[PDB]
Parts: structure tokens; C-alpha cells; sequence
């Protein structure tokens, strides 16, 4: 089946298991403490010295991104043809860089860099809302008429962006009714709701 | 049908580039120069406000992973099967992953950090060399028997880091081989030596 092994934390799984949860699969979380990374073993196994490490059967896979491409691909959400999965690509790619620039804040320059970053902020999510746009009126998902990997990357985005920043997506209608139509669905709302989601911290460094 | 829209460098267009070429496909390159640029207008109409921009047909494509990812799911070039194509996109994430920091070193810190990032250097070549002793003795491609888009993206990456530190390759005789075998391929030899290559630098800055 399926087994994701990480730190205590929502982080860089976040999207990959509200993934699995609102697919209905079943899935072993392996938790890696502080303690245990810093003896180095683990670490010196992983194929980039990272988590999250995924399994699936005896295929081992590493990278937030790759995890997934994989359930994307494997479970059908990766657009209906050749054609969507180029824009879902799009999407995620630019989900995956405003990623980097929320931890890079989060754990490089929080304090600091906190006020710049929120008022690049709309620059940032208009993308998005134009991509929906242009999508059956934002009506739908990011992509075409069925959910995709993107759709939960971006939610995830979405989501802790209004934690780093309350009120960001009020400039955003369809990104804004996005977040609160797929929030709805009745496997993902009720895995954001349980403490396996609602009691780890987004961050590792407790900030948010 | 294929289009690429960049700057006069070679940059993130390098390795589909070299694919186009080593696959025999025809594309037209359409050429930004840095006055058009700040102009404003183009990058308005840009998705994330960036370069490459790629068009096949009516389909216009921006961000170069999504590009490498379309050409190699529409060319045959992403694995034999659902288990390979989830190894050469964990490839394609590590070699996104050290072309940032490249990036960074490049355009942000070159003098200053340039000798922290070469000793640092055989630490972020190793899990390619790993890979490749794991797959037929690193004797053919990065995953498989075939050819990937991951494959043009790494030669990418390890012709770039020769250049940044001669000899960094030296260490690991998989890699070196590898390099020297994929770069011998004809049409991407041809490539290679063209003046469409050559002739271009590496990144705008006159760094590499
Ligand atoms: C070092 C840590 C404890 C083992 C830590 O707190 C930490 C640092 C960076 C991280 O992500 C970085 C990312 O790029 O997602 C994460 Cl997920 C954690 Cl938990
Ligand atoms: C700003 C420039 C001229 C229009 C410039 O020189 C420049 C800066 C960053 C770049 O890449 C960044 C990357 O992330 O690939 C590139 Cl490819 C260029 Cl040409």
C-alpha cells in the first residue's frame, strides 16, 4: 500500500495526503522526530539527504512533487488527456515556486521578510485566479472538469497562505470559492477536520 | 509547431533544446532581448511573468519543467512504464533542486559564494552517481534502457557545473561516462557544436 515517512508536521505532505484522504486510500505514517533525523542514518539514505520518503509496494519514491506525479498518474488525476496534464504541469510547477519562497521566508527571514512577501502576495496568487478564469468560470477545478494533483497542491497553498496572511484571497473570488468548494468535499473535509491534520503544525519552526 | 520564446541565453531552454535536437524535431526560436523585456507588456502577458514561454500548435506553455514534461510525454520520452516515470520525475525534481542553488549562485552571490558552493558540489553530484550505478551499471540512461526527458535535463546540468568547476566530474566515473556518451549521440553532438549553441552564453549575466 502506501507508506509516507516525515517529520511531525503538515509541510511538504500536506497536499499528498489531503490527496490520498479525499481518494479514499488507505495509508501507514511514519514519523521521523528531531532526534532520530539528527542521528544521520536516515538522512544519509535518502536519495537527496530529504524527506518526505514515500513507498508504494517496494517502489521508493523521494520528493514532494514526484509523490505527487505518482498518485496523479496512478489514481487518474492528471487531466483527461496529453494536452491537460501540460497545464496541470503548469500549475503545480508554479505552485512548487511560490512554495519555495513561503519556506524560505518561514524558515529563513520570517521577521524580516514577513511585510515584503504579503504585499508581493496578490502579484503572486493572480495567476491562479486567472487560470480559473479561464476555466469553465472558475467553476470547476484548475484544470479541465475532474481534480487533479494540482488542485490538491494548490488548496494546500491556498490554505496556508490564509493562516501566513488572513484576507488574501478576499481580492480573489474564484480562488476564494475554490478553496471553500473543494474544502467541502465530504473525504477532504472530514480529514481537515481530524486531529491527524488539525493538530500537527504547518511549519517545523513553529512559525505560520 | 514548436515554438520557443527567451532570452538570447541558454539558460532553462538549454536542455529541451538539446532534446528538440537530438529527437530531429523542427522549432522556431523567437528571440527577447532585454529592451523588449522591460518594456513591460510581454512579461504582463506571461502566466507567472516569466520566460521560456513554449507554443505547440495553440497550446502556449510557460515554465521550463512543464515544457520538458510535455515534449516527453508526447515525444516517448518518460519512461516504459507508471514505475519509471515516477523515477524520472524524482531525477527531474533533483535536478531542479541543485539548478536553483545554481541560479542563486549565479545571478545573487557568485563572487562571495562561489568556493562554499564547489566544495559543496561532489555532496549534490552524488545521488546522480548513485542513481546511475543502480540502472545497468550506469551503461545507458539516467532511468531505464531509453532515453528520458530527465537525461537532457541532467547533461544540462553536469555540461554547465564543468564549466563552473572544471573537474568536478572527475570523481565520479558514471557521470563522466555518462556525459561523454549522451554528448556523442549525432544529432545532439551536431547540436552541441552548432553556433546556435555555442554562440549563446550560458546566462545573461556573463557569469558561469
Ligand atoms: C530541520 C528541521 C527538523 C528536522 C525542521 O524543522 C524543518 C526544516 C525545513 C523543512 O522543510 C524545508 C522544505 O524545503 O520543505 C521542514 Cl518540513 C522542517 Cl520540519
Ligand atoms: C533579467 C535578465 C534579463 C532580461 C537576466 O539577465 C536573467 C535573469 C535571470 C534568468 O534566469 C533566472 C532563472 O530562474 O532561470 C535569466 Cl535566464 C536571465 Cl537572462
Amino acid at each position: 500500500p502506501y507508506t509516507v515517512v516525515y517529520f511531525p508536521v503538515r509541510g511538504r505532505c500536506a497536499a499528498l495526503r489531503m490527496l490520498l484522504a479525499d481518494q479514499g486510500q488507505s495509508w501507514k505514517e511514519e514519523v521521523v522526530t528531531v532526534e532520530t533525523w539528527q542521528e544521520g542514518s536516515l538522512k544519509a539514505s535518502c536519495l537527496y539527504g530529504q524527506l518526505p520518503k514515500f513507498q508504494d509496494g517496494d517502489l521508493t519514491l523521494y520528493q514532494s512533487n514526484t509523490i505527487l506525479r505518482h498518485l496523479g498518474r496512478t489514481l487518474g488525476l492528471y487531466g483527461k488527456d496529453q494536452q491537460e496534464a501540460a497545464l496541470v504541469d503548469m500549475v503545480n510547477d508554479g505552485v512548487e515556486d511560490l512554495r519555495c519562497k513561503y519556506i524560505s521566508l518561514i524558515y529563513t527571514n520570517y521577521e524580516a521578510g514577513k511585510d515584503d512577501y504579503v504585499k508581493a502576495l496578490p502579484g503572486q496568487l493572480k495567476p491562479f485566479e486567472t487560470l480559473l478564469s479561464q476555466n469553465q468560470g472558475g467553476k470547476t477545478f484548475i484544470v479541465g472538469d475532474q481534480i487533479s494533483f494540482a488542485d490538491y497542491n494548490l488548496l494546500d497553498l491556498l490554505l496556508i497562505h490564509e493562516v501566513l496572511a488572513p484576507g488574501c484571497l478576499d481580492a480573489f473570488p474564484l480562488l476564494s470559492a475554490y478553496v471553500g468548494r473543494l474544502s467541502a468535499r465530504p473525504k477532504l473535509k472530514a480529514f481537515l477536520a481530524s486531529p491527524e491534520y488539525v493538530n500537527l503544525p504547518i511549519n517545523g519552526n513553529g512559525k505560520q
